[PDB]
């Protein structure tokens, strides 16, 4: 799954600006990617305390949200190839939980993509 070298990165960064976007979020998100109708991998970005957590599987307590969506949406997501808000509405991104939270992450992963 080309995926897992995104969470595996947001693991990377949170080591260092995890604490600013745990305050920021306050959140968990568990991530179900699908590859074949098919889930091929879950994960958990756990913005709720301390410098955050990246980790694999679902979520060690209740998800705030979870999307749902292919490995390859994700990456056109990722690199900035399908708008996020478009592929929920179109319903190729799924969304369960909090729905908005997920969109507060968005937006504020999207500073630190740039710092």
């Amino acid at each position: 799954l080309q995926s897992t070298f995104v969470f595996e990165e947001i693991g990377r960064r949170l080591k260092d600006i995890g604490p600013e976007v745990v305050k920021k979020v306050n959140a968990v998100f568990e991530w179900h990617i699908t590859k074949g109708g098919n889930i091929g991998a879950k994960w958990t970005i756990d913005l709720k305390s301390g410098s955050g957590k990246v980790y694999q599987g679902p979520a060690k307590g209740a998800a705030d949200t979870t999307i749902i969506l292919s490995d390859e949406d994700f990456m056109e997501v990722v690199l900035g190839k399908l708008d996020p808000q478009k592929a929920f509405f179109s319903g190729r991104l799924k969304a369960r939980g909090n729905i908005m939270l997920s969109q507060k992450l968005q937006m504020i992963l999207k500073d630190y993509a740039k710092l």
